[PDB]
DNA sequence: GACCGGAAGTG
DNA sequence: CACTTCCGGTC
């Protein structure tokens, strides 16, 4: 609740243990979701919205592009790369 | 079945 | 605004 996908993804990047659904690989900024389906699942869970798949959450990332949170590495299947760029601006206080 | 982006809905 | 839902392209 409350949480940005940008965040909930940094979230299980930075523990290790999640290894088997999402991990970091290659270049600074590059991840891939080594299993989508329980990456998709846990993130309609955290937002009580249990309808959550691949297809919609990666509309949700899609839409991370214009707003340079991310972007895709093309060729690779399930792989995206964070961008500092809109990152930064993102982690900026907002009003509550 | 990705992956894409338009379009419409949500609180 | 930051998604969710849905769907017709294209590879």
């Amino acid at each position: 609740g409350q949480i940005q996908l940008w965040q909930f993804l940094l979230e299980l990047l930075s523990d290790s243990a999640n290894a088997s659904c999402i991990t970091w690989e290659g270049t600074n900024g590059e991840f891939k979701m080594t299993d989508p389906d329980e990456v998709a699942r846990r993130w309609g869970e955290r937002k009580s919205k249990p309808n959550m798949n691949y297809d919609k959450l990666s509309r949700a990332l899609r839409y991370y592009y214009d707003k340079n949170i991310m972007t895709k590495v093309h060729g690779k299947r399930y792989a995206y790369k964070f961008d500092f760029h809109g990152i930064a601006q993102a982690l900026q206080p907002h009003p509550t």
